[PDB]
């Protein structure tokens, strides 16, 4: 299963499904072929495992994951959960608060899809820009709920690096250990304030938007890496580049996600982070965490 020995992409879709909701085939993220051969570049760099985030009505597909370890041996951890406001099926207002939290925990104990494969994550659990809906806090305190009876981590998503601090305050006042709560996407923006009271409270941090330079230049988010680990902080951040797009993918004349080792790694490594550092960040934070 988990490979504590290699590296860990905190947060990634391998097969994702946005189309519908878009109009758009570049957010059908579902190239089997190309996916696999993104994971074997991957595996070459020292990576074990990728983190999934795609949940069940973000077109998330266990046979997919399924596939692409058998075929690459990368190991996948698949997530549960809702995403945000805008993606919500009609039933997140419908169910109570307490059929959603026995989804999550059947995901997690008995499987996903139809499959043998079961979730290892409450994750991606979203927030709207500068807001938590009605509905959102419902699916946090689910999440909460899902996760004080199986003990299995959450993973958000905030909107442009918004609304972290009130996210964990929300989980915080459900009996959530924040340290078993990694905040997505703290990397769209200068966010430091932000980030070091996320640390401060206890919570792990991710700069999981590497790569994605029209929202917020790597150069800064260097900077900000360099920030935390100026103040001994890299035992708390996590990494990933959150492909969610066919574009994004080599072959299409994209990035890959092994972008955060062909070119973000050692542009960190070339500003002064060595590689002890590195592995912080990639290997241990995630053995500690996702397991
Ligand atoms: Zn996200
Ligand atoms: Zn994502």
């Amino acid at each position: 299963s988990f490979d504590p020995t290699g590296y860990t992409l905190a947060h990634e879709h391998l097969h994702i499904d946005l189309s519908g909701f878009k109009n758009n085939v570049d957010c059908r993220l579902d190239q089997y072929a190309f996916i696999c051969q993104e994971m074997n570049d991957l595996m070459t760099r020292g990576v074990r495992n990728v983190i999934e985030m795609t949940n069940r009505y973000m077109g998330r597909n266990a046979q997919f994951m399924l596939d692409v370890m058998r075929e690459t041996g990368i190991n996948v951890v698949a997530c549960t959960g809702y995403y945000q406001d805008a993606f919500f099926p009609e039933h997140v207002a419908t169910r109570s608060v307490q059929e959603l939290a026995q989804e999550m925990v059947d995901e997690i104990e008995q499987g996903i899809d139809g499959t043998e494969l079961k979730a290892g994550i409450i994750a991606e659990i979203g927030t709207s820009e500068g807001k938590i809906t009605p509905l959102e806090e419902k699916v946090f305190i689910a999440a909460a709920l899902a996760h004080n009876q199986t003990g299995r981590p959450i993973s958000t998503h905030t909107s442009f690096s918004t609304m972290g601090l009130e996210q964990l305050a929300l989980l915080q006042a459900h009996g959530v250990d924040l340290s078993r709560v990694t905040v997505g996407h703290c990397d769209l923006k200068d966010n430091l304030d932000n980030i070091l009271k996320m640390i401060d409270l206890g919570a792990y941090v991710q700069f999981d938007t590497i790569g994605k330079n029209s929202y917020y230049p790597d150069e800064k988010r260097i900077a900000m890496l360099h920030a935390l680990r100026d103040r001994g902080l890299l035992n708390r951040v996590m990494l990933s580049m959150d492909i969610t797009r066919r574009s994004h993918l080599k072959a299409n004349g994209g990035y890959g996600y092994d972008y955060l080792l062909t070119t973000f790694i050692p542009q960190l490594r070339q500003s002064g982070f060595s590689q002890a550092d590195v592995d912080v960040m990639l290997r241990e934070n995630p053995s500690q965490f996702f397991q």
